[PDB]
């Protein structure tokens, strides 16, 4: 019946990004960045242009959002603007409407998790009497941030099984290197096995309700029974070849993502010892 297209404005010109969606998958996307302009227009396509189209108006609508999976139709819109592109009447052929939104408040990086997801889109609707025509197109935004020692965790006990992970920073860009040195305190008892992991934390609140999941984004393990005290082993971690998004924290009080470096240490007696720290992981702008 009719067709609508969202074009924005220098399309093949603006910059697109990569972004997995709920299934898993890869696809592209149009890059914006918090305040950006977004204008483009409406276009829409009579099947048969022979054949008029009566709607109740015609808008546009750009939407961030909070998808929470376990109220999953509710959705919490944090950005909403409106702009209304024709009055109810009458489509009697083919046309395209214009929009502009300046100052486009974008606080938060695009997100797709395992309980939540938060996503920007535009939105085309073409009010009718029984059913609307809807059309969407997402766009995807990212966050950059700037920063500028060493870090130190421990797992084990004192003069028994004790070890030591020492690292570079608190905070790492997506394509940094983790460079740290794993210091062999004390091996009374035999070392079973060791690895640091890069783990994902993600925390959704819904309702009165907090769901948790965790991902193991990369293990290094340590390789053989040879250590002896005063032993060291240099470590490390590239994160550019892992899929990895800024730290999210408490993103309007209903998710946090949130990394952290995870020592397992496993004693000859098949005993664990854990630690973990976090480390803030940021988008650095090109």
């Amino acid at each position: 019946s009719v067709e609508v297209e969202i074009l924005l404005n220098d399309a093949e010109s603006r910059k697109r990004a990569e972004h997995k969606t709920e299934d898993g998958k890869k696809e592209k996307y149009f890059l914006f960045y918090d305040g950006e302009t977004v204008s483009g227009k409406v276009s829409l396509s009579l099947k048969n242009p022979n054949k008029r189209l009566e709607h109740q108006g015609i808008k546009i609508e750009f939407i961030g959002q909070i998808e929470l999976y376990y109220d999953r139709g509710n959705h919490h819109e944090f950005v909403s603007l409106v702009k209304d592109l024709a009055r109810p009447g009458e489509i009697t052929q083919s046309q395209a409407f214009d929009f502009e939104f300046t100052h486009v408040e974008k606080p938060y990086e695009s997100y797709t998790g395992q309980n939540v997801k938060l996503r920007y889109f535009l939105r085309a609707t073409i009010s009718r009497r029984l059913n609307d025509v809807v059309k969407e197109m997402d766009i995807v935004v990212h966050t950059l941030s700037t920063y500028p020692s060493s870090i130190k965790m421990e797992v084990g006990i004192e003069d028994c099984l004790h070890i030591e992970f020492e690292y570079n920073k608190s905070k790492y860009h997506l394509k940094d290197v983790i460079v740290g040195k794993i210091y062999f305190l004390s091996v009374e008892i035999k070392i079973k096995h060791m690895e640091i992991d890069i783990i994902k934390r993600e925390t959704t609140g819904t309702g009165p309700n907090v769901y948790h999941e965790n991902d193991t984004i990369a293990k290094y393990e340590i390789m053989d029974g040879a250590p002896v005290r005063g032993e060291s082993i240099p470590i490390r971690l590239f994160l550019a070849g892992y899929e990895l998004t800024p730290t999210m924290r408490d993103i309007n009080k209903k998710f946090s993502v949130r990394y952290y470096l995870n020592l397992v240490l496993i004693d000859e007696e098949e005993r664990r010892y854990f630690k973990q720290q976090e480390v803030v992981l940021w988008r650095k702008g090109d």
